[PDB]
C-alpha cells in the first residue's frame, strides 16, 4: 500500500504516466481503438494478446512485468441511462480489484466512458464518482489523466472537496 493513500490528478498523456501500472479505456474486443486505447496500443502493444473482455469488466495482461488492466465502460450511444450507469460502476469495481490483487502501491487512471463512448455527454461528475466509489476502499495512490485544461480544474476541485 501507500504511506498515505491520495488521489491526484494530471493534464497529460497516460503512456508517459508515472505509476506501478496503467488503466486502459479499452473496446471489448482487444482491438487497438482511439483515444487513451490509441496511446496505450502504441506503447504497450504487448500488452493486446487476449485482451478482449465483455462491458463491465475488466482484465490485465502484461508488458513485460509492467500491468495493463484493460477496463471495458459502457458505450452510452448503445446502453440506456440506466444499464450504461450500472456497467460503468461495475467496469470500476473490477478495476479495484486487479488493483488489489497486483498489489501496486499507485495506478494511473483515465475516466471511463467520458470520450467516444460518452454518448455525446459531459459524464465527468458520473464518471469520477463511479471511480472514487470502486477505489476509496484501496491504499493505491491514484492519478487520473486528462486532456483538457476545465476538466483538471473541475476534477481537482472534486478531489480537494473532500480533503
Ligand atoms: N497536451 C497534450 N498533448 O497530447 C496529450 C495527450 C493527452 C493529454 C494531454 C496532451
Ligand atoms: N484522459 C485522456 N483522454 O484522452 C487521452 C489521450 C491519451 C492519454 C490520456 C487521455
Ligand atoms: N469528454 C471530454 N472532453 O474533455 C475531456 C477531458 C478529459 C477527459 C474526457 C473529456
Ligand atoms: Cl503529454
Ligand atoms: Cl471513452
Amino acid at each position: 500500500g501507500a504511506m498515505a493513500p491520495s488521489y491526484r490528478v494530471k493534464r497529460m498523456d497516460i503512456a508517459k504516466n508515472d505509476e506501478e501500472c496503467v488503466v486502459n479505456a479499452a473496446n471489448p474486443r482487444g482491438l487497438p481503438g482511439d483515444g487513451v486505447c490509441k496511446a496505450v496500443y502504441k506503447k504497450w502493444p504487448e500488452s493486446f494478446k487476449n485482451s478482449a473482455t465483455p462491458v463491465g469488466t475488466a482484465k490485465t495482461v502484461m508488458c513485460g512485468t509492467y500491468p495493463v488492466i484493460h477496463a471495458v465502460g459502457p458505450n452510452f450511444s448503445n446502453y440506456t441511462e440506466s444499464e450504461g450507469d450500472r456497467e460503468l460502476a461495475a467496469a470500476y469495481r473490477e478495476v479495484a480489484k486487479e488493483v488489489t490483487r497486483l498489489g501496486v502501491n499507485s495506478v494511473a487512471i483515465p475516466l471511463l466512458s467520458t470520450g467516444v463512448y460518452s454518448g455525446g455527454k459531459d459524464r465527468l461528475t458520473q464518471s469520477l464518482n463511479h471511480l472514487f466509489t470502486a477505489m476509496d476502499s484501496t491504499d493505491a495512490d491514484v492519478v487520473i489523466y486528462c486532456r483538457d485544461k476545465e476538466w483538471e480544474k473541475k476534477i481537482s476541485e472534486a478531489i480537494q472537496m473532500r480533503t
